[PDB]
């Protein structure tokens, strides 16, 4: 019932996953929920979800970040649950994935994070890997601690750094 097979995103941003309403209804979900999904590798993601008038009720839409960060692939099955009493975040510091960020020498909390994060109330876990546009190329990052830990929502007043040697792509499940 809170099983659900993984479905393309439409309009989903690395923060959103959709459900039918019907679905929504028997999960007693309201939409803007902050939701825990978890899927292969005892990976987790916490999310908000939103209702869909085009996704089957048996399905979740999420799009191809999430999905990596949950190690899952189209049709694969997930679970959701309520993920009460997530806090605002203190500090969050996140550093970027090598081969994304190799020759871009600026400040990246000005061009990438400070934007993607911006009014944006995102809800994020301690380990998630996310992908923001920006300058000259889209860069990963990856969430390596978090207060309070492992959730949180990051808010107007949540310090974001980024400084420290970049993460190796062989390391993103550390």
């Amino acid at each position: 019932p809170n099983r659900l097979i993984v479905d393309e995103a439409i309009n989903e941003d690395n923060s959103v996953v959709s459900l039918s309403q019907p679905k929504m209804d028997e999960l007693q979900l309201f939409r803007g929920d902050t939701v825990l999904l978890k899927g292969k590798k005892r990976r987790e993601a916490v999310c908000i979800v939103l209702s869909d008038d085009t996704c089957s009720d048996e399905k979740i839409r999420m799009n191809r970040v999430v999905r990596n960060n949950l190690r899952v692939r189209l049709g694969d099955v997930i679970s959701i649950q309520p993920c009460p009493d997530v806090k605002y975040g203190k500090r969050i510091h996140v550093l970027p994935i090598d081969d994304t960020v190799e020759g871009i020498t600026g400040n990246l909390f000005e061009v990438y994070l400070k934007p993607y994060f911006l009014e944006a109330y995102r809800p994020i876990r301690k380990g998630d890997i996310f992908l923001v546009r920006g300058g000259m190329r889209a860069v990963e990052f990856k969430v390596v601690e978090t207060d309070p830990s492992p959730y949180c929502i990051v808010a107007p007043d949540t310090v974001i750094h980024c400084e420290g040697e970049p993460i190796k792509r062989e390391d993103e499940e550390e």
